[PDB]
């Protein structure tokens, strides 16, 4: 039997010590009073919509931040995050025919997992930065301690962000005859922006040609659909913001439509894949170098136990070197257990390149190459590529080559969000063929 | 007041001359008995799509055959004209983001207007080939002598054609989807066939993008609009299948959608006129190089009266080297008068050739060089060229240069046809841009 | 193997004699020159059709004339066949919530089935009138020759026919706005004519809903699907009229969208059984009181080899006193035998009296009672009441009591067709509560 | 010329003393930073809706609280006022055949104006109490003390109201299957409770219809728009979301899609009609017994200089017995003015009660009346009756007879928000019928 605080019962990693128990039950309570992030239907949609993907009928584009920031918080930023999931989106459906699913690692990805649980700088030893939901970036006591009350500002920025975001989708932003705007003033000048600006105008041809046929009102074209999704890692938040749907009497974490475990907190019998393993939620799984297939299935088993197409996605990370070596084994279980999964790409975590100064490097060439790969090792298997998965900004910064160095990894900027897109849409055009 | 046989108190052209009054009496009743060809809810439905045309909204393709003949009466040739009139319009719809109005000159276009009321060959003299409805093309008394058991014939080839082309419409012939099945055999390897083989692949991918959107279920994308249109220049036949709606009283022409008047029939006090005039069709009236702007006004005041922009078609049929002379003046007395019409090129009749020999030829380049004249004359006085007037055919002949040499004029062919649809398609692009 | 005449190898019941075989060709292969009735792609969609009321998710209504006649030949007379069908259909898809396919016995029903080759008037033995397509009603030597120049007549109605219901159906008569002006003028004062205008005030506030929703603009709300049928008894007329769908190759009777064999032309070795063995059609056949387990497992051995749901219509015609005994045997044997099949009722053709005289008569009563039945005894076997079939007329006449009461049988008029709606709506809305 | 501060040099009313200015400042500041509860072509949108309300094709359904407090601040009571919306305006859009356009007074209805600046208790004078937004319910200092903090709050409260709101709207709480649903167990057993019921049904019933026509998969029955609004009366929380269009420039308030200035802070040389005089929401003014039609023009002529009719409503609160008396002059301005309104009742403002002891009533019953007469009223005078505005909660409460009673004024519980509805939607019908 599973209940919301089960995972209290389990060992746990990354969870923060906290220096006033009670205040912290303070908080958690407050935070059970306040309204869900979303709705439990939707997540149902979600999961409905994971079930296309997982037959080989659409496919997953999740992108977003590394950890959202409080001192990030502006309409501008959200904006263009969100432009550039729709641009990538819109070339990936266009391009291939495709329905294309979209998540947000938005409104609510605030917690970081770390390698070391605190950090030294010239004798002084302090709790590590674990995301601006538990402390502060800053290297000194009061900013390290973890502080409860920003639990709830977290869920404040959240609601915030999502507010904003569903309005942008639902309330004409999103309509397809924006397609230009979408583009950001930054891809100005490559071959890009305009491979995407030819893209836009054959668009444009497509509605002129649909309003010729009298299908100017679709509300379709006028809207789209939006998830979020983030890391359940901080367990105290996400319990707070699990809530019964009162149709079903099913629990559902709706603090976000998607959770996700980590590649370093999916112990088979820790806290985080206990409190997973009881929501309603679509679900998905960090799977790294480290992953063997016998654990996999294990895992599986725990996650799954209904084999249900629209729950699992399987976020796979392996650095460029690597996906050609671990993946196919892990693809090879599944297919011979017969096990429904949603495979994606994050082609991100798993190529970092941290060295001694601590400075965290990222070559997009490298990006690129795992994303290439996981396309072919899907198509020698016989099994689909489903998903992509990535960090991204709309700001005008190169973080990738070819605070987002050191506490956090380099982000995509647009002009390679799309490289990208451009890249995945032929692919897809070519399975699809 | 009008009534469907105050047509014949008026002088009259055309009207052939029948050997036994009582037998054609006998015929114009039976015939007034039979169902019509079409119910007035649909001409009122023209007229509404002649009124868009009529204020830039949209174009109108009428295209057919010269005069239908009773040997030539298959499935195939019907099947095979309507292809022909999809591609065309397809092509324009997309090219140009319009709406294409489709009038077919068919189920119904037997009747011939002539130069003169008979024919001498080797010192025999007999009456005219006037068309099949009238009588036959051999030369010899009995195939001459007017048949009014022929109005029946015509009748009932006209229901099967019709019968036909609807269930190509709105059973899935006319359905998207079948885009490359529409280009005939005919058009196979020129650049042109592979002009069209681009514009059907966008098309595909248009619909790809559509069904990846979920529009995949629209009606519109699996049926079309189909009208018909003749000359209506035998008035027995007419006034026979000329009924009353019954929910507004008011007569139709119900032989056809569209009814138009000959250049050689329009006289303002004759017959013809009598007849369109108390009828609630949308209507034509050919206009040649022999009219001036004066008649022109007193004959919409008459087909017009209410100046209606969904009832009035002039098809303007000059001559490639007359267009430039004469039209400019007709454009500036309908604009000075505020009149709404519609406004169409016949860009074949004003170019045919006859030799003494009585042989007919047209130049297909003059054919487009009228066509790109007419578009210029209306660019130049700020008024809306609004559409094409054509004969083709599906069959794989050549009959332009660049049956239907003698008592007919020589069709467009489905290659010649294209070529014409992607040149009027790139010109209302431009009128729109 | 099969092709269009193998049906001429085999015996044959029911074939008129013709007095000049050569005569009979011409006349054949004229015919096969003609353009088809109906497009082999309608024919798949009746049977994509037939599949859900099969399934239990649509229901079929097929209704017309006993047997056409080229003396009634009116546009009125189709019109108002037609307004009862879409009387009936929008009164059971609007209490039952379920889609009603909509067959018409209409432009090809000509052909009758009798039960002696010949009659005998005072000492006259004449052969037996077998429809107009075949021969006359008159009581004369001339009138009942069979004359094959018929066939061309009967076809000749027929696509006028046909022409005119689908100028009704797609053109704007069957657009749900006009549900009012479908009640004929005759439903005047029942009780009956005012349940129906309840219904039809409900659906104008359904409509209204919609607009006020912004769905106003939907096609589907402005025209319907209508198919035909007829029996295929002249096999001459049905051969001539097949022809190959030129997309798939394969043979379809185009003489109308489904065909079906009598009940005394049924044998399992017979020439209409291999007709409809080899033609795409759906396709029907009446079961009567004759009818055991084992021959109609053979039938539909033959008929359905394949046991495709869309394919095969078993129209049940047993009398009100014999559908309780017979009709369970039957099911249960398609039942054991897992058979994918369409039950229909007709409610008709076995509750006719032929007294001495010669006169027919049908008490309307026993037709309500064997329809009560039919659904009774489907109730009872768990299977599903699929389909009612009649024939009925718009004209005002009274022929069931509650030419047609001699040659042909007594139709439903108008206010019996509404009461069996009405009735059959409150039972499918029961099976589907 | 207008900025975003222009208002702060004119004289004001109802505004708290703030005891630190600059710490004021910096809160005005943080929020300035904050994002927008509302994108600014969602504003558009409803002036679009706005104009349809105005020229008698919508009807206005605006409601929710007095004034929302930080105490009951939970997704129950969100989803319970909602619940409580959305039946209202099913009623009124089904039995009336009328678009109704809905706006929550909620998400951002936090400030009161009062009567008296302080209140005294016992020889003790505070700070009066004006909403959670500014200062506490509590008497006693501290709370009583304007607190800038509060801005805040109200700003984070309001971001998860909508957040949740939008999520309920598009997500599928709002789909028109779930009609039962929507109606609150309270009202469980009266005919009311019963009246609704069969509405329900008869919702259903033509939703089967509309699936047996084809129509099941419309996203305009799944999700409906909803739309904010508050008074703008704290001009510090407005100036701070008012925000630029990116898109035209335009200054928009984004704390809400609706603003609308009290009958207390009208002054047409004031504060706040010079805040909502240059943004580019639709707004409204409270039009009490006060209102001359002399100032009423001139009001108009300042913010409505173009006679926009998506611009501006006029909401009327008279008092039972006032509106006859008042109202026609109003109206008569207006028409012959030539001015574009949407008039609105607000049937409780102008009928409380306050009794010596500070005790707050409102009498149901003169609620009705006053909403009858405002009907009859634009019977009369030949003007269209626009919409209602009420104060109401889905928690199981009677306040009105037929802190809510003191501070606040009583809401309107759930069954008297559906007798009411069922009132308008007869009343509307009658208007369209
Ligand atoms: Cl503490
Ligand atoms: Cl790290
Ligand atoms: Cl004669
Ligand atoms: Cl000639
Ligand atoms: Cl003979
Ligand atoms: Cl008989
Ligand atoms: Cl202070
Ligand atoms: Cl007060
Ligand atoms: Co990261
Ligand atoms: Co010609
Ligand atoms: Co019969
Ligand atoms: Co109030």
């Amino acid at each position: 039997s599973w209940s919301p605080e089960s995972w209290r019962a389990k060992p746990i990693q990354q969870q923060p010590e906290y220096p006033d128990a009670a205040h912290l039950a303070r908080v958690e309570q407050t935070l059970a009073g306040y309204p869900p992030l979303v709705f439990a239907g939707e997540a149902r949609e979600l999961r409905r919509q994971f079930a296309e993907v997982t037959a080989g009928r659409a496919f997953l584009l999740q992108g977003g931040d590394c950890a959202e920031s409080f001192a990030e918080f502006s309409a501008a930023k959200i904006r263009d995050t969100f432009k550039v999931l729709l641009q990538m989106a819109v070339v990936m459906t266009f391009a291939a025919g495709c329905p294309v699913v979209k998540v947000g690692r938005m409104a609510g990805q605030f917690a970081k997992p770390r390698s070391s649980g605190d950090e030294t700088q010239n004798g002084v030893t302090l709790p590590a930065y674990r995301g601006d939901i538990v402390n502060g970036i800053g290297f000194d006591e009061k900013s390290r301690v973890p502080d409860p009350e920003r639990l709830l500002q977290a869920y404040h920025q959240s609601t915030a962000s999502l507010n904003l975001l569903r309005a942008f989708a639902q309330g004409g932003f999103a309509d397809l005859h924006q397609v230009h705007r979408w583009n950001l003033d930054f891809i100005a000048n490559s071959a890009l922006a305009e491979r995407y600006q030819q893209l836009a105008d054959r668009i444009d041809e497509t509605l002129a040609f649909m309003r010729a046929c009298g299908l100017d009102s679709a509300p379709q074209l006028r809207e789209t659909s939006f998830f979020t999704a983030h890391e359940a890692l901080l367990l105290n938040y996400e319990e707070a913001l699990t809530r019964r749907d009162s149709l079903t009497g099913e629990w559902y974490d709706c603090s976000a439509h998607m959770l996700w475990i980590g590649d370093r907190t999916r112990q088979i019998d820790g806290a985080h894949v206990e409190m997973l393993r009881g929501v309603g939620n679509p679900i998905g799984v960090k799977v790294g170098p480290s992953m063997d297939s016998e654990e996999l299935i294990r895992l599986i088993d725990i996650l799954n136990p209904d084999n249900d197409p629209g729950r699992l996605n399987l976020i796979v990370r392996m650095g460029a070197d690597k996906v050609g070596d671990h993946l196919p084994r892990l693809i090879q279980a599944i297919q011979r257990e017969g096990r429904q999964v949603l495979w994606s790409s994050d082609p991100m975590h798993g190529n970092t390149i941290k060295a001694s100064s601590g400075y965290k490097t990222r070559d997009f060439a490298r990006v690129l190459a795992e994303v290439r790969q996981f396309f072919e090792v899907h198509q020698a298997e016989g099994s689909y590529a489903g998903g992509i998965h990535i960090e991204m900004t709309g700001q005008n910064v190169t973080e990738c080559i070819g605070r987002y160095h050191t506490h956090c990894d380099p982000r995509l900027n647009a002009d390679q969000s799309l490289e990208l897109a451009f890249l995945i849409a032929e692919t897809l055009k070519q399975v699809r063929r």
